[PDB]
């Protein structure tokens, strides 16, 4: 499956390198600029838990590297190009943690997005 792909074959972009962000590009965008911290990112997206057992999608606009997603989010659509669609999978750890966010998120859990990269302005 999706995840699996991500999982073998995936390329870690975290800093540290401890696997916690896994990505494949499934359709390549246009421009070499990615956005920065600051722009007004604008995305469509599908997401689950690897639980199987909740399921979310999406025109979902955000604030890159505030803080208004997950860790994962911010380190893994900074590295997009317009028009681009990829793969995410991710440890708890760049999600919600331990504690997660119940009930939607339980503690501990991994998740999985779609997620193509539509435009992105300044701020
Ligand atoms: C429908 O809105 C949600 C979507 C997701 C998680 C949420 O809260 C835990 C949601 O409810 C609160 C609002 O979003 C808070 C931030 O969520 C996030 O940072 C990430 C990245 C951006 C897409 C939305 N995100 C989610 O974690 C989804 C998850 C994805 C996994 C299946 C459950 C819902």
């Amino acid at each position: 499956g999706a995840p699996a792909t991500v999982t073998e074959q995936g390329e870690d972009i975290t800093s540290k390198k401890d696997r916690g962000v896994l990505k494949i590009v499934k359709r390549v965008g246009n421009g070499e600029e990615t956005p920065m911290i600051g722009d007004k990112v604008y995305v469509h997206y599908k997401g689950k838990l690897s639980n199987g057992k909740k399921f979310d999608s999406s025109p979902f606009v955000f604030s890159l590297g505030k803080g208004q997603v997950i860790k994962a989010w911010d380190i893994g659509v900074a590295t997009m190009k317009k028009g681009e669609i990829a793969h995410l999978l991710i440890k708890p750890e760049y999600a919600y943690g331990s504690a997660g966010s119940l009930p939607k998120i339980p503690s501990n859990a991994t998740l999985f997005f779609e997620i193509e990269l539509l435009d992105f302005k300044g701020e």
